[PDB]
């Protein structure tokens, strides 16, 4: 029944605003003027004057930044995962599998609810880094968040809302294509619940957005290749700045 996968899409929903305490519709009032308005760091003497409100140099400062809220998002991802109707029930490995696999790519899908076109928001809200600024860094600093940009101006076109993201998010997490994927079949049935649920909320939510849901599936190609193109430009900075390595939960 229909009113079965309504309760699935409240259930992820409430588990998403449990988890998760940056929301779209948060950063979209602080992004539109509605909600307080935040300091923006578009210089490195604005940057100076950000870290008073509220390592070595700025570009290693910012991607420190950047790898302590990785951290946060993995965490949250975590917890909210824990919520899927039929995550826990699975093998202990597969649960850690589709964990270290599924997590970037809902960085980069929530990471883009807090970007516009020019910039984005950091340090929960307060602040606003530009999208400029951030490629005046120096090399090859200044070349990691501009694809994130990139797929940000792209997957903000669909004007999908926390609820849609809630049941989105859900299908990344339960894709049955991870290497070392033990047993497939059960996360695959937990997936077909998810996708269906998935479209009887993007039809009921966005009833003009024609073939929304086949737009939102196809944007799964553009988070791979951000994944791949992050991991490429770790590597580069592991071999010339041999300092301060992955967390834990990084590693
Ligand atoms: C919400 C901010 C955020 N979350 C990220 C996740 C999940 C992944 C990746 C790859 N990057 C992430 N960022 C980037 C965008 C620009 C910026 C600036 C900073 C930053 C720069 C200078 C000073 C402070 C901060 C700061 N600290 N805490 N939040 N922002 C820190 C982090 C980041």
């Amino acid at each position: 029944e229909s009113a079965d996968l309504r309760a699935l899409a409240k259930h992820l929903y409430d588990s998403y605003i449990k988890s998760f305490p940056l929301t779209k519709a948060k950063a979209r009032a602080i992004l539109t003027g509605k909600d307080k308005s935040p300091f923006v760091i578009y210089d490195m003497n604005s940057l100076m004057m950000g870290e008073d409100k509220i390592s070595k140099e700025v570009a290693i400062r910012i991607f420190q930044g950047c790898q302590f809220r990785s951290v946060e998002a993995v965490q949250e991802i975590t917890e909210y995962a824990k919520s899927i109707p039929g995550f826990v029930n699975l093998d202990l490995n597969d649960q850690v599998t589709l964990l270290k696999y599924g997590v970037h790519e809902i960085i980069y899908t929530m990471l883009a609810s807090l970007m516009n076109k020019d910039g984005v928001l950091i340090s929960e809200g307060q602040g606003f880094m530009t999208r400029e600024f951030l490629k005046s860094l120096r090399k090859p600093f200044g070349d990691f968040m501009e694809p994130k940009f990139e797929f940000a101006v792209k997957f903000n076109a669909l004007e999908l809302d926390d609820s849609d993201l809630a049941i989105f998010i859900a299908v990344i997490i339960l894709s049955g294509d991870r290497p070392g994927l033990l047993n497939v079949k059960p996360i695959e049935d937990i997936q077909d619940n998810l996708l269906q649920a998935l479209e009887l909320q993007l039809k009921l939510n966005h009833p003009e957005s024609s073939q929304l849901f086949a737009k939102l599936l196809q944007k799964m190609t553009d988070l791979r290749q951000i994944v791949t193109e992050h991991v490429q430009l770790l590597q580069v900075i592991k071999k010339t700045e041999t300092d301060m390595s992955l967390h834990p939960l990084l590693q």
